[PDB]
């Protein structure tokens, strides 16, 4: 897996994900898509949204930064497309201010969708009233230099995961899940079909249907030794 | 206290306190009610609302859950009433999203007003969409399975707290309070004295009296030994 | 240093920067505020905003309190002007809610304008429906006594920076900086510059000039080593 | 079990499990304990020893103590004999310096053989000289006061665990687990043959039997699924 | 990087990096190794050894474990050989106990140096007993089952590292680093060329001198701006 | 109080305290020196030893370093005379490793009896076996670098502690306090007084002689409303 950790490394072309299954991913949500792909893919419950109510996927273009340094996010701007999430991680942990209000003016300008940030940012407020939606680890106003070298679209671990450039993050107020590119189509699809049972299931449930006659569940919990008594006095 | 952590047991019938009594405990809130019972009751304040500005109470409906393990959600809701609260705990600490908007949609057809968990909670939006009260240790997408048995209506610690089937359950923005069922009549009482007289103290130092005056503390400050100085030179 | 840490002690009199300057800096936020005094004087990313979209600044009324003891609160209250933040640490780690809505009435009631404390807070939403703004550690309905003195206008150290009386504490989303009250003029022209210069950029990032181009960085970059690849495989 | 959190109450007489019984608990030590009663009672990994390679038992004598306030410590030596472990549990998170040399000096002169407390302890170097074994939340060298009543031999929450004053808590470097009084007899001999079994299994692993065929694996992996590729490139 | 995360599999035969090479990076430690390859490769601070002053290297063989979940331990000894260390993670966050002195006995057995677990691990003190050495997220008595399949010998995220089967793992009281198997030999050497370089250094400080003068800092501390007053009154 | 958080600044003289009062308050320890100084200047309990029974105290020598950058220590070193104790906090927090055995080495040439640092350090096993203490907030191998200048001898925020050059930092096991300069008679005295009363205490403990009597506790507990009763049925 070599290029892990390597600096001093632009990527310029990377293969995407189609923008037709990726906006698809990001309606159905984390929840759904993680549980669609077997539970794998999930990034740490840390990462969370600076927001509320915004769900959404897209490409990944990876950016590692040395600590307590932001020079590769304008390096990486230049890269970014239409569809694009940028996805950052430091070589070290980190909480500082990576991004704020700026670098996100110059995100949106080239279209690109959010920021996946394994550390901290700014000018939240404002990147709120932008509608330029973020993942982080901390909210944290201490800056950071541009001293040291680091890389765009080289894989990088954030969150706890793996994301290569071009796998597809899908991300909302539940977290964040990374879908690997060649999989895309396979998740999409179980996804989907997930989200059409759990429809279904919705509909009896709020008819008053018990989940236990729902999922056929009686017999087994009996099975397992489940017991019933009326008064907590009985035992 | 004995039936602590037993698994395999559903205890069908138990004693409820009542719906006017609960109501306005839930009116009263959090800090109100705590304070009343001589600052008993309180859950870990790590037991967080992911909505905000919701003020409310019911009967606990207790669940001992395995850990990363969910299956007793089901069976729980059917020995549900309108105005219960489902209180469930894992067996060992997990923050795994045990519970999203199906299982919520199954409690909200029985008229159940909210659910405190420690552990996660996931599908977040669509809980704040549907108006279904959560309150958690985490948020986290990560699934649970369906294979080991718990208990429901036995009691469970969650929280740092002892929670009773039957026990009246206060959330709010602050946190989340027990009041046992046996004492829910004292407790309600001292809590609406509380109240009144902090209402009238609450106009008094609008009008802008001085708490030091209106609570007779100056001469007692004195007595400790309070000493002013006009400016920090003067020490 | 001396007389940090000292009890029963109140300090009348205290010199105040000024209103207008106090104002403009709440208006530039946190980060530009920080960014302008050479990164300096931020309090602990701990501190968070009960609030979102609320930024201001004012002078300290500094308070010391014994852990679990907030008797010195409405000692403070009296040594408060409008146009002050109460800024409040506790002796020792606490996160037991030393205030809530009636305290915050006294405040609201001298024109205090926020609540900096390195510990909890309750009434929460009722603090949100007043529109008074706190930042706090945590938020925890667990109650004070009032048993043991501490201090008003000594120097204190709250979310580990030193905060003299009369300092000016900016507070936003993003955190909270101490602001020296005898560089507050020069803090105040620096942040305005600042300011001056990231809206003339945000336009030029906005209509879509790379930061690379503005800042001058190519060249800087290829001096350091940096090196484009086309596709992932030339590695 | 109305009983939790009540102040002011001393339990002079409690129920005890059997010397020779509690001994053989501490031999066994706590992860075989816990699984032998279910893996159940085992509470919060982060009560940790303060001295390591000391593996032990007794039957618990209670305290609940106020915040910040260690004024019950004295009240329970009293209702100390030997072979009693000191389990103490403040009425709301504190992790203040509750217990030092003086209290286990008290403690060792009653031959009690332990201290269980959820909050902090101090004089930590010579509590190990004196070889009174403790295990706490935190160090932390900050004092307590003598101002508010608690309670000995009532029912307490500690660590997470409900314990009953005569419970047996067995402690030792891995954690600590209570074990119910009236359960004692049930998971000795439990524990006792878990003991047995595993020391067969070690002395075959040892001489390199490899588990899978030990514990009869193989099939029951292939059925689930495993399956075996000679080289990565495989895949 | 496709494998990432996938169940179902074992893979037999992975290329090891050489046994006096491993030893070597043993001998030189974390630090050393750390610094050698650019400061890469460092598992997470909070992968902490249970025993102090031990400090080694070993090929990684990787096992992914569901969570809360060890079947995949036994799997794994059987494709172990002496000079392995295994590395674990789980496929999600857990701290439960995964391993004691059980499988550490099946892995001496096999000659195996070390388990690095991101996870927990109980039997702490009989490891210690048995020299069988652990870099651990947690200890933690609570058990496992063996019911979902893993992996062995494919890539893992381990303390937020990659780790591919056949790296080398150097751990020690400091910490745990990963070095790539394809640059073994490089990391050797400098890490070799650093360790001289120091031994003299470290003779020279001994001696008494300064490494303002050894490593020629004056001049350029100087041209930075560094100012020297004599009293603390000159400012 | 100015100085603090300035950079490019080495103060040369600084006034200290003397050394056998400084030695008498490392014989004393913390706990008792902090109860002596009325419950002030311990620094946060999150600054632990990585040690085991060395008791100590020595004159600050501060030293303020930028985050990730340990460029001041060198310039310290030269400031240090025999008794000192470096004293180091970064302007942002930071837990990478500042410090290793060269540095150690170093210090130990001047003379130097411990380092407290308010972030991480490393090469800890030979540090130990160097006999050189330190009290650290992480053990982290991860590398700094000399880029950014601080300043040395001006008043640090240390752990929560404001420090000043010449303050006495007291260590042991517990944790770690500071003296101010011009208090050290005072304390040292009260702490010698404390030291005398407790050792008489000790001895009437370890008699058999409870502290209820010792101290005089029985009437105001009965007169607080402390209630015996024989049995927990009782109530
Ligand atoms: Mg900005
Ligand atoms: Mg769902
Ligand atoms: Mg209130
Ligand atoms: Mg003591
Ligand atoms: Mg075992
Ligand atoms: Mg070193």
């Amino acid at each position: 897996n070599t290029l892990i950790g390597k600096t001093g490394i632009v990527v310029r072309n990377i293969q995407r994900a189609e923008l037709d299954s990726i906006d698809a991913l990001g309606r159905l949500g984390v929840a759904t898509v993680h549980e669609a792909q077997n539970r794998k893919g999930l990034l740490s419950s840390k990462m969370r949204p600076i927001q509320q109510g915004t769900s959404l996927a897209g490409s990944a273009v990876t950016v590692l930064v040395a600590p307590g340094d932001n020079w590769m996010f304008h390096v990486a701007v230049e890269q970014c497309r239409p569809g694009d999430v940028l996805v950052v991680s430091p070589s070290s942990p980190c909480t500082d201010g990576y991004f704020g209000d700026l670098l996100a003016t110059s995100l949106q300008a080239r279209g690109v969708r959010a920021l996946i940030v394994d550390a901290g940012v700014r000018d939240t407020q404002t990147l709120r009233d932008m509608g330029f939606a973020v993942w982080a680890r901390a909210i944290n106003a201490q800056g950071t230099v541009k001293e040291t070298l680091g890389s765009v679209n080289l894989p990088v671990i954030c969150g706890g995961q793996l994301i290569n450039p071009g796998d597809i993050v899908v991300a909302d107020d539940d977290g964040v899940v990374v879908v690997r590119r060649d999989e895309c189509e396979s998740t999409l699809v179980a996804a989907a079909e997930r989200a059409g049972l759990e429809e279904e299931k919705r509909l009896r449930l709020a008819a008053g249907e018990l989940g236990l006659d729902i999922y056929k569940m009686r017999e087994r919990l009996e099975a397992k030794g489940l017991r019933y008594v009326d008064n907590i006095e009985d035992l």
